[PDB]
């Protein structure tokens, strides 16, 4: 792909964070802590999951960025609505608002409803997100095999104001500790 020119800069919202996640100082990484991080609660946080979202919000235009999953068993990654539910159960689908892929015990999987087998031999390391507004384009591509195509999510109806969408994933099996991170430029 040569999408890489359409860069931008991605930082974490901690106000948006569930309360058990550790934000780095910079915003550009996050990890599950072991326990509740001594923040107040607040209706824009992920209530049920280790869920948190970008400060940007994006309404045109092309937009690209890469994130880090390095020695991470489980997690998910993509676009979603700005209004997005926050509290309580929910599947992962373009009907809620979601535009995601996901890891989840050794499967890779795209977030449709029903969800989607993906096809990856080299399991990546840092995976590459492409948004497209006006196309109505979501694109996922695998760093570690020279960019190549993971999933496009084609025909999106947005219906509102996009922002980077992150899951770090539960840490039941002690293998899952390792953040996120959002590479540099
Ligand atoms: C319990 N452990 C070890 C987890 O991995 C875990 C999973 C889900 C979840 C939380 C923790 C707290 C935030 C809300 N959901």
């Amino acid at each position: 792909h040569h999408h890489h020119h359409h860069m931008v800069h991605i930082t974490l919202d901690r106000n948006t964070a569930n309360s058990w996640l550790i934000i780095s100082k910079d915003r550009r990484q996050v990890r599950m802590g072991d326990t509740h991080q001594n923040v107040s609660d607040n209706k824009e946080r992920f209530s049920n999951y280790p869920m948190v979202l970008g400060a940007q919000r994006f309404s045109s235009g092309k937009m690209y960025w890469e994130v880090d999953v390095t020695q991470k068993e489980a997690w998910d990654l993509g676009v979603c609505r700005d209004s997005v539910q926050r509290k309580g159960q929910f599947s992962l689908s373009p009907e809620n608002g979601f535009w995601t892929i996901w890891l989840w015990q050794d499967s890779y999987e795209a977030g449709t409803s029903p969800q989607t087998t993906l096809h990856i031999q080299v399991p990546p390391c840092q995976i590459g997100i492409f948004v497209d507004y006006e196309a109505g384009v979501v694109s996922f591509y695998n760093i570690t095999d020279h960019g190549s195509l993971i999933y496009t999510f084609s025909e999106c109806v947005f219906a509102g104001p996009l922002r980077p969408f992150f899951n770090v994933g539960f840490n039941y099996s002690g293998g899952n500790a390792a953040p996120l991170k959002l590479c540099p430029l």
